[PDB]
């Protein structure tokens, strides 16, 4: 029963533990799925498994008690790496205008699937990841790169509808 | 067509009734609740963001919704033939204050110990019966803070040696 799908994947990335206080359980393994379930089930791990980098080359897992947003770590490239962040630890509600939203919702308020940011079709635009470094304009996730009034949005996969806001809840709704 | 049903928090014998006559809904006769789930996760052919769905077992019908139990203008109701499945991307996964209202599904203590089900007395015997904390959602082995104590969500651990331990659930300030 694999669970990688409940992980937000960042291809060719990895985190750096430059603070020796939080650990990093490392282990030899065959597939990334194996890293997934061990993190999801939190088995043999002395902490809350929040993220995991699977080293494609040396074929092993790096179970982390933190993720790319933890105050202390840093993320870098490597074609041989794949980062997986447990979604329970990626905030799923927005605060304010959602400029910091790094969730994975990729459907607009009307239910239309979002167009990938790196794509110019069906809608040509200038919100390239390259122009909005730090904004995580990855995949087709709803984002608010310019932090505008309106909240997270995305260009839609429907040719007739250029963009639409997404239906992401404010954290302050009780 | 992978079964997406596990990415939903299930509340058995529960359905949602919309108090706001304007909330959208879409239904359809299917065969299994797995069908409701896959369609809800893919958001295929639904005119809103699918945040939850109810499977009517008596009619074998999916009721897809753009709201969940925590939405305003909606009410929970008991029902033998209904099961409620809530999409986890819409159940707040951080806590405001002490976490009294936390309804997420984290079931692991901050030390990595799997929680003990609330309705179980093994390994730890306790007086936290769900029935006496209605509205508290003491279901499964989810980390909860029924009495709203400082220190936030906690659970009885399945470690016979550790009676209970708090959970590692981030503040939405932003735990830092």
């Amino acid at each position: 029963r694999n669970t990688i799908h409940e992980f937000k994947k960042s291809a060719k990335t990895t985190l750096i533990k430059i603070d020796p206080a939080l650990k990093i359980k490392t282990k030899k393994v065959n597939t990334a799925d194996q890293c997934a379930n061990r993190c999801t089930r939190n088995k043999g791990l002395p902490f809350t498994c929040k993220a995991f980098v699977f080293d494609k080359a040396r074929k092993q897992c790096l179970w982390f008690p933190f993720n790319s947003m933890s105050s202390g770590v840093k993320k870098e490239f490597g074609h041989e790496f794949d980062l997986y962040e447990n979604k329970d630890y990626i905030r799923n509600c927005i605060i304010g205008k959602g400029r910091s939203y790094k969730g994975t919702v990729s459907i607009t308020k009307s239910g239309i699937k979002c167009q990938p940011w790196s794509s110019m079709i069906p809608h040509e635009h200038s919100f390239l990841p390259s122009s909005y470094r730090g904004k995580d304009l990855q995949e087709n996730y709803c984002r608010n790169p310019r932090g505008e009034e309106g909240g997270p949005w995305c260009f839609t996969s429907n040719p007739e509808v250029r963009y639409e806001v997404c239906d992401i809840p404010q954290c302050s709704e009780v």
